[PDB]
């Protein structure tokens, strides 16, 4: 099959889904390759070609550091990127049920990876599920992470930040230009993203050039008021500075730097990126999305604060196990191999790398509230303290404080509590529902029979494709059917979320309230 686009045709490939058949595209291209002068600066239209592209591979990941903290583990590698490295990756996907629907939802795609890493190509990222069940579209992008997505002079049109952000704008675009060529109606896309993917999707709630380009939003652990998602333009010019100097780049016109930087090797650029900070923590985004004063007008807190952004109904929740993830990579007495019980002393050393540029008196606060045991004779207690750190605030409270902001200006929102650890999961059982758990659920993998799933498991990933699917679709992310808990709205007062488990699905109130009342509240002042 053959599809006529804006740029010229394209070719896709068959596939045996459950018995159906799902048509996919895989690598057409969404703009010129940010290569030599375009290197850092925003994506550029693509012009046509005469023949027929072949979308019938994945294409090239952008170019990123790879996660070796655990060479040979499935665990870690499943996230690491499985096509080649390139600057030439500014690619996406498609994913539409067959046969060709006639007006079918979009649901569009924005992968994590603390905006330094991540492709769209990873296997539990196939939209090809979601497309056979529910007859959605899927869609996903290849965006410019770290200093090639990010490096900003703020000003400077050489290097004006935000440029993965632009590059996912621009995808958008697309979809808006060509779905309707594939069966889709432009005017039913709604973004769904994960960690740094959801943080990039509540940024396009804010930028004022995407509002017409999607309908609804999925926030899936993340949104950018995390305290790790936008960098100050103070950061990002010393962090541009800071990586000229390890280069040999340092000049005094701003733009010879910019000109001295695109002469070196991407792996050059990608090696020193790491360094650009002076002290790092296991969730440093050295490179990330800034106030440019094209994509974000405002620093965004102002701007959620005062209801500037888009007003439509979004869904966001979290996992119960955000933070122990990253325990692991740094904090002393913690290993996935063992059950990483701590002292007193550890958790203190712990709280030290997590909070580095923090104040005495403000470690001694974190101590303080989260330290206060019921019973103090539990060898876990400090173990679970620092998850509980760590995903309370860098994940949960902000993703609450979101929705409740977000909440007040008149438009629906759900918020979910995703608590079942799956069963086939290589990490161990001390660090519970992890950071990035659920993608396998959403995207529909437990469906599967033959990938070694448990049938309560397939019934709960069935369930949750199609409320998201519904929620798409209609604005309201029901399962009407099968005599499901009704999904109440969140509103400010009352704070009603949904959990989601193979157990029972229960409506409960005002999570993490005494925890996010500490971090929402007193913290940020310190
Ligand atoms: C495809 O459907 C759209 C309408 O989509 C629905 O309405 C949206 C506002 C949104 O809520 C979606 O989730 C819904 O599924 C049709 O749009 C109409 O287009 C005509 C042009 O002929 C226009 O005059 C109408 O005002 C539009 N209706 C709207 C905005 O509701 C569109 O035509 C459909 N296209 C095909 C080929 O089926
Ligand atoms: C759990 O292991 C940590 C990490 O230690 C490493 O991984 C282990 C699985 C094993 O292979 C060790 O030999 C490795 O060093 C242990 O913390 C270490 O403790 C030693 C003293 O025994 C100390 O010298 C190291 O600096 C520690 N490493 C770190 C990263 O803190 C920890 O003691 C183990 N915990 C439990 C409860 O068994
Ligand atoms: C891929 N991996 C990773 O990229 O996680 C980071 C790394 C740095 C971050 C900095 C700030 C904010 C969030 C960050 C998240 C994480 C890492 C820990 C838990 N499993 C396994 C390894 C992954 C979860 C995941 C999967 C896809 C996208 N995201 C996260
Ligand atoms: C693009 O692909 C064309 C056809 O691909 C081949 O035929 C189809 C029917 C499938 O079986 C497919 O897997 C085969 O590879 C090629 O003829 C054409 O040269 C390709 N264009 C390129 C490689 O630039
Ligand atoms: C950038 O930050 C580093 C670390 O804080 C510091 O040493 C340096 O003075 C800052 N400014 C410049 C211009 O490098
Ligand atoms: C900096 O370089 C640019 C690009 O060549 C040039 O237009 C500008 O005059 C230069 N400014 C200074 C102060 O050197
Ligand atoms: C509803 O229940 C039936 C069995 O009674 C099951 O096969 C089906 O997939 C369920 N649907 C959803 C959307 O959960
Ligand atoms: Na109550």
């Amino acid at each position: 099959i053959i599809i006529a686009t804006k740029n010229g045709k394209v070719r896709g490939m068959q596939l045996t889904v459950f018995g159906g058949t799902v048509t996919a595209f895989l690598g057409i291209p969404y703009a010129q390759p940010p290569l030599g002068r375009l290197r850092f600066k925003k994506p550029q239209s693509l012009t046509k070609w005469s023949d027929i592209w072949n979308a019938t591979k994945y294409a090239n990941s952008c170019c990123q550091n790879i996660d070796q903290s655990f060479p040979g583990f499935h665990g870690s590698e499943m996230w690491n990127p499985n096509t080649d490295l390139s600057e030439d990756c500014l690619y996406l996907n498609v994913w539409i049920p067959a046969p060709k629907p006639k007006n079918a939802t979009v649901l569009i795609w924005i992968y994590g990876g603390g905006f330094q890493t991540g492709t769209s190509s990873l296997h539990v990222y196939d939209g090809k599920f979601l497309a056979r069940v529910e007859r959605v579209i899927v869609v996903s992008m290849n965006y410019r992470v770290g200093a090639l997505g990010f490096l900003a002079l703020p000003g400077n049109p050489e290097a004006p930040g935000n440029m993965g952000l632009f590059d996912q704008q621009l995808a958008l675009q697309w979809v808006q230009k060509n779905i309707a060529a594939f069966g889709g109606n432009p005017k039913s896309v709604t973004l769904f993203g994960e960690s740094a993917g959801a943080a990039s999707v509540s940024l396009h709630l804010l930028s004022p050039g995407s509002h017409s380009l999607f309908t609804r939003a999925i926030l899936q652990s993340g949104s950018f008021n995390a305290p790790w998602a936008v960098t100050s333009l103070y950061e990002a010019r010393n962090r541009t500075l800071n990586l000229a100097k390890l280069t040999g780049c340092s000049r005094e016109n701003e733009t010879e730097i910019i000109k001295c930087l695109r002469n070196k090797d991407p792996q050059e650029i990608l090696l020193n990126e790491a360094f650009v900070v002076p002290y790092g923590t296991p969730l440093s985004v050295n490179f990330g999305p800034t106030v440019d004063g094209d994509f974000l007008t405002d620093m965004p807190d102002i701007l959620l604060e005062l209801g500037q952004f888009k007003k439509t109904q979004i869904l966001v929740g979290v996992n119960k196990d955000e933070g122990t993830a990253f325990l692991v990579y740094g904090a002393p007495g913690f290993s996935k191999d063992n059950n990483s019980i701590i002292t007193r002393k550890e958790f203190q050393e712990g709280l030290k790398i997590f909070f580095p540029g923090v104040s005495e008196f403000g470690k001694e606060s974190i101590l303080f509230h989260y330290t206060d045991w019921v019973d103090d004779q539990r060898p876990e207690n400090y173990r679970e303290a620092l998850g509980d750190v760590v995903g309370d605030y860098n994940f949960i409270c902000p993703a609450l404080e979101f929705t409740k902001k977000f909440s007040e200006w008149g438009n629906n929102a759900f918020f979910y509590y995703f608590e079942h650890r799956s069963s086939k999961l290589p990490w161990p059982e001390w660090m519970g529902v992890m950071h990035g758990y659920e993608i396998e659920f959403v995207f529909g993998l437990p469906l599967e029979r033959r990938d070694q799933y448990t049938k309560a498991e397939e019934i709960l990933s069935r369930s949750i494709v199609k409320r998201w699917a519904n929620f798409a679709k209609y604005g309201n992310p029901q399962e009407t059917q099968n005599q499901s808990t009704s999904w109440p709205v969140f509103k400010s007062t009352e704070q009603k979320y949904l959990t989601l488990n193979t157990e029972s699905t229960r409506i409960m109130t005002k999570l993490r309230a005494q925890q996010c009342r500490f971090w929402t509240s007193f913290f940020p002042k310190v």
